[PDB]
């Protein structure tokens, strides 16, 4: 089964999904960075305005709902939300799932005004799960349906299909030459060890070792302050409050920044990183890498997002606890 992707100026990568009966849809991000699954709730007080701007499940609607009610929030790097649990039949690529979701009733107008989707579907493991509800993947694997305990990720580039996804296997449509896996550093997170960063010539970064955590949900690549700082620094990037800048004209000459994983080099050009909006001296351009401290016990840790997944196609293997890359085709 196959999911289809949207893409909304290369930031926000989401699908529909249906919930109740009859179904309400729902355009929701799928995220291997968390577990929880949540979409605005009809009890959600009118004074959020990013409630007013997205679809909202009402419960009173569906039939196969099942009340739960416990409270729970869900706090992200960039934004918290805040509900309640219910429980419900969700329709994801052709498969039916009862499934504990979140209803929230608190959704903050920054960030959330700025969001296409309305929710989300965490694709992590159930060890990071909030309140320790079951993944909806895990509920899916349970209905013995699947070819194989895994799923994949294609995000296209902008153009203007957005992007896709794979319950159960991988596309050969959308990758070439073969995958080359890295086992997981433990099960519980999609987070994989990195033998180090290179930008340009200079292994720079990430000396003796690192983490990164393949995350689908993550709009962009992302490292430590610190690390990110060095290799800004390397680029002659300047910073802002929310990201890093660089003078268009200047964009196309950036250097390759490189990322050894699991004995193999996964290399991005500057066309891979910047939005090359322009090439103007007098105008700045966005680089789709970012500075993002990420708490532990899951951080420190470098975050491996929709700037790289568009490169290379990925599979998550749940199977193998393994996570497996190839050229994005």
């Amino acid at each position: 089964s196959s999911v289809i992707l949207t893409n909304y100026m290369d930031t926000q990568y989401y699908g529909e999904i249906g919930i109740g009966t009859p179904p309400q849809t729902f355009k929701v991000v799928f995220d291997t960075g968390s577990s929880n699954v949540w979409v605005p709730s009809s009890k959600c007080s009118r004074l959020y305005t990013a409630c007013v701007y997205h679809k909202l499940f009402d419960a009173s609607d569906s039939s196969s709902y099942k009340h739960n009610g416990t409270e729970l929030t869900l706090r992200y790097s960039t934004g918290t939300v805040s509900g309640f649990l219910s429980q419900d039949i969700i329709t994801v690529g052709g498969i039916t799932v009862t499934q504990m979701f979140g209803e929230v009733t608190e959704m903050p107008a920054l960030p959330f005004m700025l969001a296409e989707f309305d929710g989300v579907v965490g694709m992590g493991f159930i060890e990071q799960a909030i309140g320790r509800v079951t993944p909806i993947f895990d509920n899916i694997i349970s209905q013995g349906v699947l070819k194989e305990d895994v799923f994949s990720f294609y995000y296209n580039r902008d153009s203007e299909l957005g992007g896709q996804i794979v319950l159960g296997g991988s596309d050969p449509q959308h990758y070439e030459g073969n995958f080359h896996y890295i086992n997981l550093i433990k099960t519980g997170v999609w987070q994989i060890q990195m033998k180090g960063v290179s930008v340009g010539s200079s292994t720079l970064l990430c000396e003796d070792g690192c983490l990164a955590l393949v995350d689908t949900g993550a709009s962009y690549i992302s490292g430590s302050t610190s690390s990110i700082e060095k290799l800004m620094e390397a680029l002659g990037a300047k910073k802002r409050l929310f990201d890093y800048v660089v003078k268009c004209n200047e964009g196309p000459t950036l250097p390759d920044i490189s990322f050894h994983l699991g004995g193999k080099e996964y290399t991005l050009t500057s066309a891979d990183y910047v939005f090359q909006e322009s090439y103007s001296s007098k105008k700045l351009c966005t680089l789709a890498i970012h500075a993002m401290d990420i708490p532990p016990p899951t951080g420190p840790t470098w975050a491996l997002g929709a700037t790289f997944i568009r490169k290379f196609y990925t599979e998550f293997d749940r199977r193998n606890n393994r996570i497996g890359f190839a050229l994005a085709r």
